[PDB]
Formats: structure tokens, sequence, C-alpha cells
């Protein structure tokens, strides 16, 4: 049996599927540890930046998880991303730790750039500013991508990077209630937020997993930006990112929020 989890439809997902909105033909970079093939899980290419390893394959769960939450396949097993027939490209950016590099997300995003996707991805953080990494998010949004990424878990009232830089948007998470989640980051350059708390998803080894971050807040919007895209072919990352915001739901202070939480449904009217 197939399982909706919640925060799939609480950013009404299922809505725009219902209008024959998946994400088909929107190419989505998943900057993360990789992504495992997985029996609920279309992966159609990607790369490795990561030293000595080729292979995009995921080493750690998180990149796996974080693109089942944009494009779990809409079947008759496992979970349902909010765009489900969303191209997936695997880039890995991070180790199996979990850890990576300027040069290493940098280099996913000129990928990016070079490999004409939409929408990039990036659940993922640095705590410290680098001029090549916003330069490699201008660079990716100036050949046409939408830089998404995560605002970070710190709980602190300042957004990590890339997602405090102009250029990315800035994901917080929110939880059941719909508050900010108390780890999530927020301040000046948070864009908009959407579930962070008990998410499940796709993970390695055909196994499915629940867990919590701003990271599983950012497919959200990764995915809603694929139905946007879908329903608006011709629309660019600004105005993608635009729409998005001014159809979310507010749910208070810019500052702690954003424009509020992703609302795919209203996205997609
Ligand atoms: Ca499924
Ligand atoms: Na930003």
């Amino acid at each position: 049996a197939q399982s909706v989890p919640w925060g799939i439809s609480r950013v009404q997902a299922p809505a725009a599927h219902n209008r024959g909105l998946t994400g088909s033909g929107v190419k989505v970079a998943v900057l993360d540890t990789g992504i495992s093939t997985h029996p609920d899980l279309n992966i159609r290419g990607g790369a490795s930046f990561v030293p000595g390893e080729p292979s995009t394959q995921d080493g750690n769960g998180h990149g796996t998880h974080v693109a089942g939450t944009i494009a779990a396949l809409n079947n008759s097993i496992g979970v349902l991303g909010v765009a489900p027939s969303a191209e997936l490209y695997a880039v890995k950016v991070l180790g199996a730790s979990g850890s990576g590099s300027v040069s290493s997300i940098a280099q996913g995003l000129e990928w990016a750039g070079n490999n004409g996707m939409h929408v990039a991805n990036l659940s993922l953080g640095s705590p410290s500013p680098s001029a090549t990494l916003e330069q490699a998010v201008n660079s990716a949004t100036s050949r046409g991508v939408l830089v998404v990424a995560a605002s970070g878990n710190s709980g602190a009232g300042s957004i990590s990077y890339p997602a405090r830089y102009a250029n990315a948007m800035a994901v917080g998470a929110t939880d059941q209630n719909n508050n900010r989640a108390s780890f999530s980051q927020y301040g000046a350059g948070l864009d908009i937020v959407a579930p962070g708390v008990n998410v499940q998803s796709t993970y390695p080894g055909s196994t499915y997993a629940s867990l919590n971050g701003t990271s599983m807040a950012t497919p959200h919007v990764a995915g809603a930006a694929a139905l946007v895209k879908q329903k608006n072919p011709s629309w660019s990352n600004v105005q993608i990112r635009n729409h998005l915001k001014n159809t979310a739901t507010s749910l208070g202070s810019t500052n702690l929020y954003g424009s509020g939480l992703v609302n795919a449904e209203a996205a997609t009217r």
C-alpha cells in the first residue's frame, strides 16, 4: 500500500496531482549524499563531485530521503512525492558522513546549470560565507536554475549558507501545528517554510525512514516548484519562486516564516 506522508498532504500536493500536474518534464537536481536506486524512485542521471567516488548511489541515506519527498513515485507502494513525475538527477556533493565542501557544492551547482536543470535542491548548509558558493548560486541562476536551499537546524535567528544568498530560495521547517519547528533557522533571507518534522520518505536498501530537519522541508518546495514549472513551462526561476511565495499560506512574521507555508494547490490554480 502507498501512504501519503503528512507533509505531502499539508502542502496540498494531491490536489495538484488531481489536476494532472506531477512535475513531468521538469529536471530536478538533488545536491546531496547521492540517491540510491529504490522501487519508489526513478533516477534519470547525475554526477558525483565527491573525491574518489564515481557512483551517485547514496552512501548515507539523506539524499535518498530528500529525493523521495520531491518525487517518490505515485503507485501502490511506499510514499508519494510532491512531484511524482519529476526527473531526478543525483548530484553527489556530500560524502557518506554528510560533510561537504564549498568546492563540491559549487561544482554541483555549476553542473546543474550546464545540464539544464530547472530546480536544484540543496538540503545542506555551510555556517560561513563563501564567494565561490555565492558565485556558483548566481551562475546556476543565470543559466536558468531555481536554487532551493535549507535554512539550517541550529535554532538561530540567522540562516545558513547558501540559503542566505539572495539567489537561493531559503526554506525553513514547520511542525504539525503549522508552527516553526524549534530547530528551524530564521531571519534575514528566509523565503518560505514547509513540513520538516517526522517526515517519512524513501531510504536505501528499499526501506523508508522518518527524519526531522530543514533538509526535509526544502524538497517540499523543490517539488512544488516542479509542479508550477509543468503548468507554466515558459516561466523563469524567479517567476516560479515568487509565485510560490505569493500563494503560500501566511503563518505570521516574515522574519520567522518568510511568506509562510508552501501551498501546491494554490500555486497551480
Ligand atoms: Ca509510491
Ligand atoms: Na536566499
